[PDB]
């Protein structure tokens, strides 16, 4: 029946340990989501399980929306996107709980 779609937020500040990824996130920040998709929080007993699904669903949605427009993500984009989305999913879980 579809998923819950969180409110847009400022893309998070993340100090990536890989220096090149750290720079790449800043250079290309607008490529990544600023909103997450999820199943309702009360369907989970813990944060980690929620976040796991929230990351998978959000990355799936974002990649599908992008590919159908004839655009592409790099391998670096995917690594950064997963981290960005994980942080926003954690935020969403803590906020919505
Ligand atoms: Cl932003
Ligand atoms: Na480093
Ligand atoms: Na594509």
């Amino acid at each position: 029946g579809g998923y819950m779609l969180g409110s847009a937020m400022s893309r998070p500040l993340i100090h990536f340990g890989n220096d090149y990824e750290d720079r790449y996130y800043r250079e290309n920040m607008y490529r990544y989501p600023n909103q997450v998709y999820y199943r309702p929080v009360d369907q989970y007993n813990n944060q980690n399980s929620f976040v796991h699904d929230c990351v998978n669903i959000t990355v799936k949605q974002h990649t599908v929306t992008t590919t159908t427009k004839g655009e592409n993500f790099t391998e670096t984009d995917i690594k950064i996107m997963e981290r960005v989305v994980e942080q926003m999913c954690i935020t969403q879980y803590q906020q919505e709980s």
